[PDB]
């Protein structure tokens, strides 16, 4: 099987530090994170269904700029992203954003708590960030998470999943959808021999792994639909500056 | 690199694998052929024992009770301990296999068990079931031992250490059995740098697991002594209740 070539190795070197350089996970995330109080975004014991709480609401929107950000700052550190045109780079930044966020805080999953430990340092359970706002998605997220587990990914292979994410040729608008196109699947072929090269065990693996691909497509999705609840439940000073403009 | 298995080692690698494989039937994979315990059955309503849950475990447990003793059966060092020994080590070891087995065979999308590859449940079913908060103990180990990707021999040798535990109450030959279990487990931590796992301190990580089956393996004694008060004597197996004792 095909290991990286010498070239798919720089662009590996290249995605795996701008990963590790906008990963808020950097410092024992493990050791570091505090755990969100039980209080918060418990079952609440209605018509109509599952109403946001705005309490945890509250404490997920206030760490939630960072998580944005930094999924910014990971495109902008690609080379190939940074030759795209403003426009489509703007269009693959709203289209990934809560894919990759939702990756990030996936692979953070830990089964001895039962939690998610978001941006490193607040660590979740399935109640509190359904409650919190993402609904079913809380439960879609946790599924990956678990899922996840015998995958043992590393930061390249994190960081490579999140540039396939990236360089998304199918997203509406797109005028490069070529050039993009080419980009994914070099992503793809680097990550594919890094796969080989690093031995996993687990049966079909790849083919396993591109269906967490079309996962993280489905929570993106309902991460829309999802953010028109939060628009009518939730008031307008809770909602920082670029949380808003990721879904217009 | 790490030190791998000696010739030696391949050997009673070879053996216990075997004799694990022998009797786990899964030479046609678990999912292709498990069924799914239906939703009404042990359904939610300490707790009281649901009934008919417990009557369709314990319909399939002589079967799994009947593996394990024929397991340790299959090894050599085993046989050739003294009877009573072999009973205190099987009655020590029965329950801790079994939630061994079980819990390989956690299933992450559906979000259960498949007990005997053959019938899977969910963490309510099994707890309602009469194993209380040990079917929550027992989901929990299959949960962190995900990562860990364990193949045939390596939960193989687990079993074979759990066995040879020689810390059990009334045993005879303590010495021998502590030898044959430091066999088990060198061969393992050599197989083990054979394999190279990608989890950090994979090594102690799995030791650890050693520890909550023992208690799970008491868990399970005291929730039998509830089960004894809650479930009329003809939902019992035979094999069932002398294993247990
Ligand atoms: O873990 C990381 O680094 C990134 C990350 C950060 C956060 I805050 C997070 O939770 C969200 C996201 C959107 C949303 O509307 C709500 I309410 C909560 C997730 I999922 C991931
Ligand atoms: O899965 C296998 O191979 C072996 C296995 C078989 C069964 I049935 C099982 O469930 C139990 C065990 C004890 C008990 O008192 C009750 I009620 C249910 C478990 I956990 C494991």
């Amino acid at each position: 099987k095909p290991e990286p070539t010498d070239e798919e190795w720089e662009l590996i070197k290249t995605v795996t530090e701008a990963h590790v350089a906008t990963n808020a996970q950097g410092s024992h995330w493990k050791q570091k994170r505090k755990f969100l109080p039980e209080d918060i975004g418990q079952a609440p014991i209605a018509p109509e269904g599952g109403k946001v709480d705005l309490e945890a609401f509250s404490h997920f929107t206030k760490i939630i700029t960072p998580a944005i950000t930094r999924v910014v700052d990971f495109a902008k550190k690609l080379p190939m992203f940074c030759e795209l045109p403003c426009e489509d780079q703007i269009i693959l930044l709203k289209g990934c954003c809560m894919e990759i966020m939702s990756l990030r805080a996936a692979v953070r999953y830990d089964p001895e708590s039962e939690t998610l430990t978001l941006n490193g340092e607040m660590a979740v359970t399935r109640g509190q960030l359904k409650n919190g706002g993402l609904g079913v998605v809380s439960d879609a997220i946790f599924r990956l998470g678990m899922s996840l587990s015998s995958f043992n990914l590393d930061d390249t292979e994190v960081a490579l999943l999140q540039a396939v994410l990236l360089m998304s040729s199918d997203r509406p608008g797109l005028a490069c959808v070529e050039r993009i196109e080419k980009y994914q699947d070099s992503f793809l072929l680097a990550f594919e021999h890094y796969i080989n090269y690093r031995k996993h065990h687990v049966t079909h693996f790849w083919p396993k792994l591109l269906m967490k691909v079309t996962d993280l497509r489905m929570i993106g999705a309902c991460h829309a639909s999802r953010f028109l609840h939060m628009k009518v439940e939730c008031p307008t000073e809770l909602f920082p500056p670029l949380f808003l403009e990721v879904f217009e």
